[PDB]
């Protein structure tokens, strides 16, 4: 067929304990959360173990198309960025693992893990700053009206959860009945946006924002391989896709709104398409990556994914896993070749572990268990036959097109 160039792989980290277990998380519930193996936020073992195995997928695939060579790249060949959460690092680093196994490679991320790297986080680093109007404005836009909308866009998930966490039973539905106020779960709060003074953090909170939360919890519980997922009352494909859709909804809303996509993934979506066509020089282009460049990793967050989706105008269902953005998964950027013609394409799939591959860590190869692989069609690109391939010219002026300038590094 066509030639595989050169990679990029948007990475989202692997399986994490939850990052902070707030009161209201605790108050929603009458049950108990089920502890995790490591810190808040940290990358668990099996988190490890899956990015790995996902790793061992890539290296099969990209040396069936002879993109690497067999035996041992290099940092030549393969660059693995990753942020400087623990998360992130290990990520990367269980990704240079599974890839190159035995061959010494090391992730690679900013020294002073003291601070945000700006690449994987421009609007926390203050390298742009989002408006507090523009940003409502847009996520409303985005929304097609006001938060409030919400909570009949998604009255069934957000019962659901409410089902799933025993609601009706929590801390948090005493204290509203408390109050005269019903325990509907959809509004046991008001959907706020915040934008903090600076304008270098937008917050989500209310029920949207809880409910991404918790269903990402659960999602992460059953990728952990936890024996008790959401206390037993979340099973089926359909109540994991509907559950997840609020977690879906919030990264589409605080994510991949244009308005907070560009800003936030500006810097990501230059250092891809840079070392995608490898212009080691271009604007953008911040890592030291080798002329023989094959395969650049970068190591990051859900948030990253959906923000360079926003840009991109990125839109994709993932087989067998709920969350768009699932743990693990990766947006790759693919650069192909037709060798009858010579003309370049870019390809972009969202490389990811089903639900089931997660759980039960299963090993991942090409003609028994791939990795889904789901390719996505990207807004001004010819989307060309069934992998979507956009020619490379065009791919670029997207690109240039997408990004804000004010947010490059």
């Amino acid at each position: 067929g066509y030639t595989l160039e050169r990679v990029v792989i948007l990475s989202r980290h692997g399986v994490r304990s939850p990052t902070k277990q707030t009161q209201l998380m605790n108050d929603v519930t009458p049950d108990t959360w089920p502890q995790w193996p490591v810190a808040a936020g940290e990358l668990t073992p099996r988190g490890a173990q899956l990015v790995t195995l996902m790793g061992g997928f890539y290296g099969d695939y990209f040396r069936s198309q002879g993109l690497l060579a067999a035996g041992c790249p290099t940092d030549a060949d393969i660059y693995a960025q990753a942020d400087v959460d623990q998360r992130t690092r290990l990520t990367g680093q269980a990704f240079l693992d599974g890839i190159a196994p035995g061959c010494g490679l090391k992730v690679h991320y900013q020294a002073d893990l003291k601070k945000v790297d700006p690449l994987f986080h421009p609007v926390d680093a203050g390298v742009c700053k989002l408006d507090s109007t523009q940003t409502h404005k847009a996520v409303e836009e985005r929304l097609g009206g006001p938060l409030s909308e919400l909570s009949k866009r998604y009255a069934k998930p957000f019962a659901q959860m409410g089902e799933i966490l025993n609601f009706a039973a929590s801390p948090y539905c005493k204290s509203l009945q408390q109050q005269g106020k019903t325990c509907d779960f959809a509004n046991f709060a008001a959907n706020k946006i915040t934008v903090n003074k600076p304008g270098t953090k937008v917050s989500l909170s209310g029920p949207l924002a809880l409910s991404s939360t918790l269903g990402e919890i659960f999602l992460l519980q059953n990728s952990q391989a936890m024996p008790d997922v959401a206390w037993h009352r979340l099973t089926g494909e359909d109540n994991w896709i509907s559950l997840l859709s609020l977690h879906n909804a919030q990264f589409d809303l605080m994510a991949k709104t244009p308005y907070i996509a560009r800003h936030k993934g500006t810097p990501l979506l230059q250092q891809i398409e840079t070392a995608l066509v490898l212009q080691r020089d271009a604007q953008g282009q911040t890592l030291p990556l080798s002329p023989q460049t094959k395969i650049l990793f970068l190591g990051g967050h859900d948030t990253n994914i959906a923000n360079i989706a926003g840009m991109l105008g990125l839109n994709w269902q993932l087989p067998q896993q709920p969350d768009n953005t699932p743990p693990g998964g990766g947006l790759v950027f693919e650069l192909w070749q037709n060798p009858d013609n010579h003309q370049r394409y870019v390809a972009v799939k969202l490389f990811y572990q089903t639900m089931g591959q997660l759980r039960n860590a299963e090993k991942l190869d090409l003609k028994n268990n791939p990795a889904g692989r789901v390719p996505v069609a990207i807004d001004g690109c010819e989307n060309s036959g069934d992998d979507k391939l956009c020619q490379l010219d065009t791919f670029q002026k997207k690109v240039a097109q997408a990004i804000e300038p004010a947010c490059h590094i």
